[PDB]
């Protein structure tokens, strides 16, 4: 029953590039690939997504969303891929992705991210790609990748990290020891020296305890 | 254990772009997705993707390809997605996609084909996606996609369709018994009415025998 | 005197990608590069660049400009660079580029413009490279680029050229005649069989009036 | 004569992304504007660009050139654009841009620059943007921008500047008296306090004589 400004066919809703400032209603229950990309959606209601729990992927990049609400995402536990690149968004609520257990690819890219809460990425045990390149994060919450045993691919570049703070310490040591997943480009380039210290220009890899301190933090 | 030309990290093989003239060796056996799109390759050595059996998406667009060997995808029995556009295939061997059980997408827009063989879809019974726009296609062989019932999704568009030949008749019949799986852009949007009689621009799916003649056959 | 938005220093103005709904007010009248591409404009104001005389490149790509004034260009006698690529214009209201008399480049890329107006070109005597790729244009109007003998590069692809009409003989002949300038990519490449017949798949320079109708003209 | 493996049309010359290891013979005299970026090259012959002195924009960012021949641009009278961004140069020669007295715009980040020769800059009497953020720079020489009239653009931004040592302070007080043209990013934004201490992460500008010393240097 497709919404008029989409096509609809099999498990595919396709209403990208149309122009829209929220998400149409009546996206069909039976929709496993979903396609709301490169529209003008300025936010997403609590609730729009409840309905569409055979979600496998999620297009949501290029559109203008700012925040996003705590539970939007938690009863698509079937889904796989999940894109936001091209947002405005700063932030991230605590949980956001917590209900995702069977995630395997994050795009995050491109959008204002000032930080990340800990524990964003806690239950994302099968994430594979991570992108989190150009925004604006300084640091890496300590642990915040800790729980991401699948991870094979992830972009830290084109971010002004900040490698004088003694919080970049968690991100510097875990770049160094997970050197062989850190690239750019898509897809995946190997590129481990692409995470750079912004005041500095050294890898954030190669930086050490001793440059850095609390009080520049 | 990756080719130097290359970038490789858990099961993703990615050689796109490199200017290679023939498919590296050492690509290793656990790769699911491969990246050999944007090169200069022009022919693939039988064999070249015997060993790759975990594939589920293999990336061979934009290449030149002239030709496939019969068999080259044989192996590849966890294959779901391949992409063969934009490279300049005339034709496909019978049986090339035989052995792919489980794929769902299959891309073959963009190329010069002249005509499909008989047969070409009759084992892929999970295919939900199928691109055959922007070729040189005149017909569809009778029954081509009877054993396509998983098809939601196809392509017809931009091909020189010749409506006045009796053989155009099982694909105009086709295209108007599923004409809401037709259509045309990326990702797929409805057209029923894009595939066009190249004489006339009018609907292939309009065509009915009273207009259609054997003599009228090339 | 900058719009506190934006950021300008010497005779450059950038408000890129500011989330900007509409231009500024107050950008300095000595302005000779003004960035306002990559915002959320979707109206220009009649007049709004009447005080900017001394523009020599102006960037309104990646806005949702639904459309143009009529003469919201005319006082820009020193421009030489117009991009407005990847907008949501459909068409362009008579002598809109007319004042224009220095423009070398002009970027009409990526909108949905589904026709040109006549006339639309025949003032741009400078004019050396112009995009119009990727919109939806069927046809030229005749004799649309006899007054370009400046133009060196051309982009003309992505369009659904629409090759049974008998209006397409012009752009045909045209391309056929100028195929060293046709092309694709940024910076330009060579590409002269990009512009394509959408119901046949044969270059429009290849177009000829065997296979073209008067009736066929929708 | 168009080389083979370029595009040639008008007076522009596209060679740009075609693993070329050196500059293809039988580009035009008329040539204005040739892209060479993003190939091979990592090193150019001598007066591979002596007969191309019509040219007006010359695109050499992207490939991984280890030095540069002293006279290479020398024939280029008419040369308004330079860009040389994301190679690997760690050093220029003496009088590398002198004869460039019509450039407007000089494209010189993301390489591994360690130090600019004194006299660098000092025939670009047009130069309006100069780009030397991203690089490895310490310092720059007295007086290395005082025969810069035009300039009303500069990155310096991403570059380990030394401010212990005597050194920096032709560059804080230049910075501290040209703060309105100190910027960051494509296109140019403001950001005077972009350009930043190695050891304190503190702004470049507001180094005073008295935190220094001409022992560290
Ligand atoms: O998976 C994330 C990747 O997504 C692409 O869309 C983007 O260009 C890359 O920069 C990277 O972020
Ligand atoms: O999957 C088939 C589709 O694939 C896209 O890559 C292509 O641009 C389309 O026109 C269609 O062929
Ligand atoms: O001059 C117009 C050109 O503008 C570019 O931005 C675009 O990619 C090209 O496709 C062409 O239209
Ligand atoms: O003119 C030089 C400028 O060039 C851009 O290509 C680069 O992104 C900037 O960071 C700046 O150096």
């Amino acid at each position: 029953a497709c919404p008029s400004q989409c096509s609809c066919s099999g498990t595919e809703v396709n209403c990208a590039g149309k122009s829209l400032a929220s998400v149409p209603a009546g996206i069909p229950t039976t929709t496993r690939v979903l396609y709301l990309n490169s529209n003008q959606i300025t936010k997403l209601e609590p609730g729009v997504f409840d309905r569409l729990a055979n979600l496998r992927e999620l297009h949501l990049w290029g559109n203008q969303l700012v925040s996003l609400p705590p539970g939007v995402f938690d009863n698509l536990a079937n889904l796989e891929k999940l894109w936001l690149n091209s947002n405005q968004l700063t932030s991230l609520p605590a949980g956001l992705f917590d209900r995702l257990v069977n995630l395997e690819h994050l795009g995050l890219c491109c959008m204002k991210l000032t930080e990340l809460p800990s524990g964003a990425f806690d239950k994302l045990t099968r994430l594979k790609q991570l992108g989190l390149d150009q925004n604006q994060l300084k640091s890496i919450p300590d642990g915040a990748f800790a729980r991401l045993p699948s991870l094979t691919h992830v972009w830290l570049h084109t971010n002004p990290w900040d490698c004088q703070c003694t919080d970049i310490l968690y991100l510097s040591g875990w770049v160094a020891q997970h050197s062989s997943i850190v690239g750019e480009g898509w897809p995946w380039r190997h590129s481990p020296d692409s995470a750079k210290c912004s005041g500095t220009n050294t890898p954030v890899r190669a930086v050490t305890e001793a440059s850095t301190s609390p009080s520049k933090c």
